[PDB]
């Protein structure tokens, strides 16, 4: 082999294609328990084999619709359409739209540089302290890069024009984008055909659809402000509580007993509930409407609070030793919060790596928190195991 | 502000500088419990405080060396080198060096191009089935990036000449490299002065040490046939054995016996040690001499067959209900493993996501190791609880 053959460089885009994985994650089939929202049971934990940047692409568009709660305070929906049967998803937003017209430096029009050009975000300026979960400029070129047709719809009365422009081809065909007069109520509409030879499917299968259904489940939870439809319904979650009752509000303990939920809204930023977990310790968490499904600071600077509290509980009736990993196998808690300039390892986001210093808030849970997590049955499960 | 002000693109150069969390971990200290290597103690675990991106940039020059056994399996000897006082690192190896030529498409002499331009590797071509740790074309630019001067050193017989160039202030500087005759042994090496600056650091302080340190013992353990030197000193470690050895020879379990370590060479790529935990699920495990600090699929191959006839051995004598989570819970797990065209969701390659049927091999543990493994406390810690 010769030395071009070995040596070799590559494109941006090229390096995409040929190494996705840290752009979007597994693009092989992956087998595992979690938590789905099935058309027969709703929310329920069970064996779901998906590919995971399959899930991820969907992600980006759903994680920048809720981006837009942050650029206007005012808007009040997202709507999100699945069908299998076509292959087309469409995920739409109210509040403010895309500025219709031509970037002077970039030469192109705005929403033609930010979903059809790598590297482009309104998120690279951090002196502006934002809690948007965008922050790489990836996102929406990825899932762009992964669909077969992709297509930005984009209407903006400050400009009085919207916009329409589709992309092909995993992002490598496009045409002249559709510019049109505009003086109604602004939205942003992505809709596209995921490239699923991409992920090796056929179609968007039961359990796909199942996971996207949740995420959407999620975003009604943790989006404060904003109503969440799918395929045409409005979700029946109306914060991040109601969210969280559909894990928890029709359990029992082992011993028959009802889990006892226990809630705190620290302040505007942190939403924290808990209750016993039997099978480890277990977190459902969200950093600006990111499912931080592998946690991060914020989970351990929330959880250690509790579990400094719980060991002073016990000690005081335990008279051997009660290690904090001992404490942590016992709980199930849930996490809303808001982090300034969050920081993760992957563009995926699945674990946020921020140090509590620079979150710009604090979640100081009160004295009437920790006695509510002292009666939820954590300690009885150790003080039973002191024996 | 502006649209311009806005919206902005960047050139994949200032993308890493903006977001380097995604490229080499955080910038930004962090403080927790874990193992290192201490000129007072040796191996021991204790809470360090340190930079992540610092650690990982230096690791990608070191795995770099760790790869080169797999271009000249002939490769005997990897030396690094640490001097705080002068702030000067470097990693020796050698075994073939890089190719001292023009590269006839890029127009640059080969080392050049993979040392001072992004997404440059001898790695993209899946089609060779490697054990490489190298996948992305990053690491060793990431490295040159974050410091103020990097050089680069090798020498090739088989194209005649040796190449020394060196950079300087984050890859911004450069000149012409020096070209010599070269008929000797082949070796590569490079010699770099992190940029403390990107990291809020004055100095290499001992935990940043200690850490790179045990890297360099990770490496005497996870490579095969490589002998590793440090400061001028052989490491006394010969073998993954050993290298386990250094956790767990003289540890006791909690009744004050001696914590039994069983071990099972399945075949050339995966070697396993095991014992019990009391203090939650434990792993150490390196793939392709990666440490994958956040496990992967790898770790639960092996983790899954243990647990499975764990659960069978108890079962024999329970007569209530033993789950997998608290089995795993007493296990302390050791793998040093080769996998095939290996995938992480980071740059970081903390977590490999490979799945099994792709590994290239499989690694089916004896029954006799079974045996063993029912014999190391972690069954007894089991049935003392089913009371
Ligand atoms: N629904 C939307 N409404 C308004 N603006 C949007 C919407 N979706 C995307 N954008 C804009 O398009 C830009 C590019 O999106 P994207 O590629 O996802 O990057 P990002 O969200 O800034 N960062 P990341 O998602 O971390 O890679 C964003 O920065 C927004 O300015
Ligand atoms: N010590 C070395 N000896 C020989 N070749 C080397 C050495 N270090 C680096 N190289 C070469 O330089 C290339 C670039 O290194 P690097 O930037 O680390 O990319 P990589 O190792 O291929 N992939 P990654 O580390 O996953 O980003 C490698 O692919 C090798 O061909
Ligand atoms: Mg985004
Ligand atoms: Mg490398």
């Amino acid at each position: 082999a010769s030395v071009e053959r070995v040596y070799q460089k590559k494109t941006q885009l090229e390096h995409i294609l040929l190494r996705p994985d840290t752009y979007i994650g597994s693009v092989e089939p992956l087998t595992q328990f979690m938590w789905v929202y099935d058309e027969d049971v709703g929310m329920n934990c069970r064996e779901v084999t998906f590919v995971p940047g399959l899930y991820k692409i969907f992600d980006e568009i759903l994680v920048n619709a809720a981006d837009n709660k942050q650029r206007d305070k005012n808007m009040t929906c997202i709507k999100v359409s699945i069908d299998p049967e076509s292959n087309i998803i469409s995920i739409w937003n109210n509040g403010k739209g895309i500025p219709v017209v031509e970037h002077k430096v970039e030469k192109v029009y705005v929403p033609a540089l930010i979903f059809g050009q790598l590297l482009t975000s309104s998120n690279y300026d951090d002196d502006e302290k934002k809690v948007t979960g965008g922050r790489n400029g990836y996102g929406a070129k990825l899932c762009n890069i992964f669909s077969t047709k992709f297509t930005v719809e984009t209407a903006c009365k400050e400009y009085k024009h919207s916009f329409k422009q589709t992309w092909m081809n995993n992002m490598m065909k496009t045409s002249e984008a559709k510019i049109k007069h505009f003086d109604g109520e602004d939205y942003t509409c992505i809709t596209f055909q995921p490239d699923l030879s991409k992920f090796k499917m056929e179609k968007l299968d039961k359990d796909i659809v199942a996971l996207m259904t949740r995420r959407a489940y999620d975003l009604a939870g943790s989006c404060r402000g904003v109503k969440v439809m799918f395929n045409g319904k409005k979700l029946p979650v109306n914060g991040f509580r109601s969210y969280v009752d559909l894990y928890v509000k029709d359990k029992l303990d082992e011993t028959g007993v009802a889990l006892k939920v226990i809630h705190e809204l620290a302040n505007e930023r942190w939403d924290v509930c808990l209750t016993l977990s039997e099978k480890g310790f277990q977190q459902i968490s969200f950093v600006n409407s990111i499912a931080t499904t592998k946690g991060g600071r914020h989970v351990d600077y929330v959880v250690d609070q509790v579990v400094g509290k719980l060991i002073e509980v016990v000690k005081k009736k335990n008279k051997v030793s009660v290690k904090p990993f001992q404490v942590k196998n016992h709980i199930w808690v849930f996490i809303n919060c808001l982090i300034e300039n969050p920081t993760f390892d992957s563009q995926t986001k699945e674990n946020m790596t921020l140090q509590p210093k620079s979150f710009g808030s604090k979640c100081q849970l009160s004295e009437k928190f920790f006695k509510a997590a002292s009666n939820c049955g954590i300690v009885e499960s150790i003080l039973n195991w002191v024996k």
